[PDB]
């Protein structure tokens, strides 16, 4: 009877989710160049890292170069850096050329191992590097200047440094694509942890200027975030040994998961699991039926679920906490009253339901 | 006892659902010209987009040209623009002719044909002149840009396409009063850095296109067909397809208002008033409706946009007692709701107050 | 007992056929540029065919360009030339870049894709075309010169011409990789058929000099032959009507089947199927067991079978006659004696056993039975 | 043992016949214009036949227009012109645009209401018609001039005339694709039959010049032959009686079936069905295994079988005569010796083996 209606709401939520899209939907593929560390020699690897840091730091380089730079920077983990990128990178909008560097013996820029079709390739690179230095007023990637000059020759120092730079990229991801302003407090708090706990070597610390340039790159590029979230999912899975490298990633992961699914979690944690007497009220029924459909839906979205927000994924709109307003308004009213740490999240949405906001507060705070 | 009556209501609802319509009913198939993407050069792609923007901006273009323009505009995404149109277009009134312009950079128009190029010239001149020089973009630099590389191209194409898809959301439910909603959706995409702001498109152009969407069914049919097709499917979608899919979540259920309002408010609300004897006929109605909704199947979230006849049956006016109470509850409890006008002849004041009073 | 041995021979033959090969075996992929028909306009299509004929005729152009040209030339069939290449082409040595022709009304070569980084490419093309003209002493692709000049204005003329050029590609495949010299006799014999049958339009006849230059391109490039054989298999499959274009391909196919497996089929047709009383002679037993293993092997190799030799397919070595000497020599001695058309096959091979072949001959030319005596 | 070999030969012959070819192989589609009778009057039908005869007779029309003209001319059979073309026409290389004329008073070609640029088109048509008349030295469609002027008004005379012209098309198909010259003897022999049987109305006899121009159009166009053979198959099928129009087609069909598969039928009829002492010969044994594989193959090719040659069907090549030469050379030796009608067939192929052919005669 009434059961038909509830089942129908569920039917609508699942309807047409299935099937396989026609290939005509394929968006025009962008050719992106990834310069990638050729061998396990520390001389090449340090210099290539410096090159890549500077590509990203350059004010005059185009977006196409900058994304490729960012891909070099966050592939430095790998024993076979080119293979790591090519094999995990799985996003249709971008078609990769991976270029394995010739020991970077050319000079400031990466040096074409087999020789350029155009000899200016080397110079466009030179202009890019010069403009990078000049526009940044001489500021090298590191905060403390000896590090900018380092020119490393040994594996131990290399890994100390690489782990350190990588960790400083991955600190950013957590906020770069949810609120890239307000970001600094959180990302410094996470940095302090990794350094204090001796996971990464602070002698190699990367400058606010480099970090802001990378944070902005993350905010403004989907294609970068696609590769990042691919890796973030891959290393979240168990069934493998990890070195210091994968360990830092996994550590960052514990901040990164669930991020930008705030509302879905907040109604589950506060209000639903809170089970305040007010949950029995007739008005809530529609909201409860909503959440049920949401939980089953969340299951169906599957492996990408811990990173929906970062992926910009379509499904996430349905999850948007704005979807279940009565329950949500009450869920904030409880949450903000009961947890002193909560409520520092800005919840000024027009979707707040006054009755539930006053009633959630009145349940949690002045009802025992 | 009761059982006969209930079964009879079901009989009526399913009577004549079956069978396949005789081909003689088919309306005279209308030829539409869709100038389509030529290939993998940003030079052609930018210029073709500017051509299409200007076709829609022109005061002198006929309906037949304008539909074809709209199809060019919402094919710009694809690796093979012509293939995308031909393969998804599945529409019983219209026959597409599609000619991908090669040397589209010859002038303003795409590349006996000498007359055609001058027709195009007239179209473009009249467009400029009649618009008093106002360009498609909110920043005029965009109109002159002459883009040379894939990255800028995709940034721009995604941006223009998103500006088409902003419209669809209101085009065929309320094509005026649209501004507030379409700006609200725009704010999101820009703040999230999904669409590249240099390419924001001008209110003048957007109004002209909104009106074109409202007044032309055949275009909206193609749009909604694509909007459904790219919404489903176990495939990765690029920034491009992702923005479409995202917009979809606002587009779905739109212009099925009534069916949803009675489900959300009153039905799922389960107000004590639901026990009352009077409701029985309405409940039997809703049952028939739910089973009917199932039967209408794949296009369901967009029956309104498709002008689908079945839509009438699903309209909330069908179960008037429950609906009047459904508004009475909704408007009382849920702050943002009930701003949608429930002033129909079907409103029963006693039941509307009973809804309020519950 | 004896049965174990026969089963063991079969086991050896199929041992190691199984499994999936480790990816490390993937050979270094060659980047090849294919210019392909951009749009459905006969103006572009005629001119681009002339360009492509000349790319293959050019004395100064690299093999990498020449293969890609040949792929343009034999993708003229398709409504969407790029799609035809991408969808049929499945050969690992070559990685294709499809430059979709941008009208290319710019001259002899392609038009520069987005404005060239180096316009030397259009000038490279110009050099290629000049060198082609000059080195060929002014002979244009078509044999009667008006055709070489003629700009094509309608689809009718286009298809007439394209069918004509394509047929000239497909007449080559029959000998390109099986007898790359001495080819003329066969290729002319097949030309006569298509013309006499009025299937392809002789106004567009292509010059012996261009045909030999394309025959040689086929001989010397594996990558080309791979694509040819891929298309030849694909269009051979049924579940579709074929009109004139695909029909010419398919028609050529019926000559092209089994080619360069001559000896294998010949033992089956002549000797084996012939079942002369002499087949019961005890010496042959091991040979018969051989042929059986071969036939079951052939079955196992499956879809590529009609073109194994042309595809350079490894298994082909095992299939080669010489794998069954005694049976083969007997098979020839009979064949040459009984069939007037045979014997034009070159049998100067070591695997031939004179004594046994003289037995094949001697067998072949040796309830009334009166009729047999009279004839 | 030996049985495996025979089974294997059969396997090879059928291998890879299966499956459905990838759609990208679809060859570049040609647009062809068919002008078609708009309405059901003998007035229009007579005049349009005159128009169409002249379109085909014209030296000035391009091949693409000439094929489309021929399709107009041999769609005159149908109760509903447009429907007849659209429903039978099933050959992928050609994409038809049908134009239904509004009682064209224009002249030889159609009237055009598309506009100002079409005024040139009508003058192109005028040039085509003039050049047709002039180049043919005044010879109109019919052999006897009254027919050229006729302008018939009524159904009975219309069908009498149309069936007469159409029968003159269908007499051609018999040799168009199998001996396009030397055709006259056979096509006259079939003419004699239809006239003596009173099926076709001799006042409307069509001129040698027009018949040769149509014969040549059939020989040199695949696309036309495809439509002809599509109709020829469609009217051959049962589930209905056929009156005069389809009946003439079907009558001609009895000459048209098996055409250009001469070799195959001849081996079956002569030699094989005849069970000569020669069946005994061991040397010709393989040949037998060949024929068996062929017969099973023939079965598998199915519906198009009696017209493979006319359709240019590739699988036809396999079916070819000198594919099974020893048996064929002996089958010819028997056939030429025993049957007075045979032997007038040209059997001068390189496939013929004199020893085996003499054995066939000697038998």
């Amino acid at each position: 009877i009434f059961e038909e209606a509830a089942s129908f709401r569920s039917y609508q939520s699942k309807l047409g989710r299935d099937g396989r899209a026609s290939a005509a939907t394929a968006t025009l593929t962008t050719k992106i160049r990834i310069f990638v560390p050729a061998t396990n020699s520390p001389e090449l690897r340090w210099e290539l890292t410096l090159f890549a840091l500077d590509v990203i730091r350059s004010p005059s380089a185009a977006e196409s170069m900058k994304v490729g730079a960012a891909f070099t920077l966050i592939s430095m983990y790998s024993e076979r850096p080119g293979a790591l990128i090519r094999s995990l990178l799985n996003d249709p909008d971008i078609e990769a050329v991976i270029i394995d560097v010739g020991s970077m013996v050319n000079g400031i820029p990466v040096m074409e191992r087999r020789g350029d079709k155009a000899q200016e390739e080397m110079e466009g690179l030179m202009r890019i590097l010069k403009t990078a230095r000049d526009s940044s007023k001489g500021k090298t990637p590191f905060v403390d200047s000896r590090a900018y000059g380092l020119r490393i020759t040994d594996m131990s120092t290399l890994v100390s440094a690489v782990i350190t730079i990588e960790a400083q990229i991955w600190i950013l991801i957590a906020k770069a694509v949810t609120a890239p302003d307000t970001a600094e407090e959180s990302e410094t708090r996470r940095w302090a942890k990794y350094v204090q706990q001796k996971r990464v070597n602070p002698f190699f610390a990367l400058t606010q200027q480099w970090l802001t340039e990378m944070r902005n790159l993350l905010s403004q590029s989907l294609s970068v975030r696609k590769f990042m979230v691919e890796i973030l999912i891959e290393v979240k899975k168990g069934g493998s040994a990890k070195g210091r490298a994968v360990e830092i990633i996994s550590d960052i992961g514990n901040y990164v998961e669930e991020t930008g699914m705030a509302g879905f979690f907040a109604t589950i944690r506060f209000g639903l699991e809170t089970r305040y007497p007010a949950l029995a009220l007739n008005e809530f029924q529609s909201d409860l039926n909503t959440i049920k459909s949401l939980m089953l839906l969340y299951r169906e979205i599957g492996p990408r679920a811990p990173y929906m927000v970062l992926l910009e994924e379509s499904i996430q709109t349905k999850f948007a906490p704005g979807g279940y307003p009565l329950l949500w308004s009450f869920a904030m009213g409880v949450a903000t009253t009961i947890d002193r740490s909560m409520g520092a999240l800005n919840i000024n949405r027009g979707y707040l339901e006054p009755m539930y906001f006053r009633l959630g507060q009145k349940s949690a705070r002045h009802h025992a």
